């Protein structure tokens, strides 16, 4: 997508060298926000295939609040592998903190239940959020969440998110970020008889892997292509009823898969 | 500042009425950045006189953990007066989560040190992030946290933050946001002897009150004056030991104040 080249490009321009966790070195910006109007596309990078498969079944793994990478071996999806532990868990991970955030005195907060009856009930408020950024879980989770931080908002009967990414793999985790807020956003919207607006994507740590310099520049000689159109074929009870079968993209017309390694 | 005056007219441009929880009435953007290089100049508004002593000790306040406004009527500061009890409690807002962040296993973490130690031992790091969004805690507020979530990186020896800011009454409160969190950045640098890089601010509901709307127009009729310098006079031992008189702000030449409501 032209935001998504530009950053790219960016980052090989302007960016620094760190020496990172991984201990695979990045080129590194800090600070960055596109904006992608979801009613002109679905914003699915075209520059390369990217499997909407792993990306819708995330997703509702997420939604369901679910640490354990077994769910996603159902369903092949693999993405998670390098950090479950023997038994197929993350820990704490996302899925655990947007369903069940955990209190001192033992109880749990749902912010997904939270945030739909905000859009439905106080649609003006400022207050819509979602955190994966519980500090007292953070030592027992396999990765500190990237995606760390989310807002709704409601104007002109059309709902946006402002997602708040604090380390991004522009490489491998970006254009799956982007898909993954997307189609939460038109899940949403779907259950708020919202029409859809922006997505909006901040990030902090903003970086290429060194050994995704080739499949960087492969990408940047590339040119993209309209976007593609998202269809809910059907519309369940709540935002925790979807299934995979639930979502179709049309018009998708990618250039080739580009394969890297994740630095683990 | 040119940046500021430039959100403002963006606001005017691009925003949408939208009522509040307050009942005044906003004009309304959703998704906004902007960058203060830290050298050159400390961004305090020159377009209105500013009180830097309120910034000031705010800020002192917040590093001390503190939730009450005795400290601050102290020293003459009445800006939390609207929100506070009988007894002067705000609940636990800003310093409690910067300071002392409860663990669902009865820790507390003090986020403010947990950042000072990241910065010193591993600054190339993507996990220096402090957050106020207590989801557990949010009930026990009197307000939710405005500036939400903060994050430091360090590239050629300087010190950056970005600021996610889910909030942001554009005339009363942003100028004080800048230039805390750009004060903050500074004493940070300070006890680890960096130089100070970017500050970067990203809003989520980016808003001019209705009752705010004669105030913006007249300030957008101003030239920026050149930025005003900070001094820290004083180098103590800890993060926490700062005092008032260890700030001096030279050049500062503002236009003339202008006043306005605070929405409550
Ligand atoms: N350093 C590092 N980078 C990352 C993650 C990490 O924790 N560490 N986690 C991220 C979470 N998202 C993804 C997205 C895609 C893949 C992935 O590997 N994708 C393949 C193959 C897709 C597939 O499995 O079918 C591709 O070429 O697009 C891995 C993590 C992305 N980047
Ligand atoms: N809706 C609204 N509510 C708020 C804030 C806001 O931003 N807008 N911010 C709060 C904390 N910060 C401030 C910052 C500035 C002011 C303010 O009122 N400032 C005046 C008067 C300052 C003074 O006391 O001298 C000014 O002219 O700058 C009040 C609360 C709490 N609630
Ligand atoms: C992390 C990630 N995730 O773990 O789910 C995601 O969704 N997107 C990412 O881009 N992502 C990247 C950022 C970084 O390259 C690593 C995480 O490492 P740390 O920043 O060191 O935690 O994965
Ligand atoms: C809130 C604020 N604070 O309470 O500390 C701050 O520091 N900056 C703000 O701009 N600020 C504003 C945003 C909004 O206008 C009100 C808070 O109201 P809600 O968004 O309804 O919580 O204060």
């Amino acid at each position: 997508m032209k935001q998504y080249l530009e950053l790219m490009q960016k980052v090989l321009d302007e960016g620094t060298q760190k020496n990172d966790r991984t201990g695979t070195g990045t080129l590194s910006i800090f600070g960055h926000q596109m904006r992608f109007n979801l009613q002109d596309g679905f914003p699915l990078v075209t520059t390369k295939r990217c499997h909407l498969r792993s990306i819708i079944h995330e997703l509702l793994w997420f939604l369901q609040g679910d640490t354990n990478i077994a769910y996603l071996h159902e369903n092949n999806v693999t993405i998670w592998d390098e950090w479950a532990d023997e038994n197929g868990d993350l820990g704490p991970v996302y899925g655990k903190q947007w369903r069940a955030w955990p209190t001192p005195d033992g109880r749990h907060i749902d912010q997904i239940t939270t945030v739909l009856n905000q859009l439905k009930n106080d649609p003006d408020s400022r207050r819509i959020i979602v955190s994966a950024w519980n500090v007292g879980e953070l030592d027992k989770m396999a990765l500190a969440p990237c995606h760390a931080f989310f807002q709704f908002y409601v104007a002109d009967g059309k709902l946006s998110c402002q997602l708040y990414q604090r380390s991004c793999d522009v490489f491998l985790g970006l254009p799956f970020n982007i898909a993954s807020y997307a189609l939460l956003v038109h899940m949403m919207a779907q259950q708020c008889d919202l029409e859809v607006g922006d997505f909006v994507w901040t990030g902090g740590d903003t970086h290429l892997y060194s050994n995704h310099m080739d499949q960087t520049h492969l990408q940047l000689s590339r040119e993209p292509r309209p976007l593609p159109k998202l269809i809910i074929k059907r519309k369940p009870e709540s935002i925790f009823d979807y299934r995979f079968e639930d979502f179709e993209i049309e018009g998708y017309d990618p250039h080739p898969g580009i394969k890297a390694p994740v630095a683990i």
